[PDB]
């Protein structure tokens, strides 16, 4: 769903303070997210 044209890559997530960032490796994609 998130990455359909990525196949079998890797997923890493980092959060600081009150902000969430998602990074995907293989396609080099970054997405900004925040719930709090
Ligand atoms: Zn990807």
């Amino acid at each position: 769903v998130i990455c359909r044209e990525c196949g079998k890559p890797d997923t890493k997530i980092i959060k600081e303070g009150r902000v969430h960032l998602l990074k995907c490796m293989a396609c080099g994609a970054i997405r900004p997210i925040r719930m709090i």
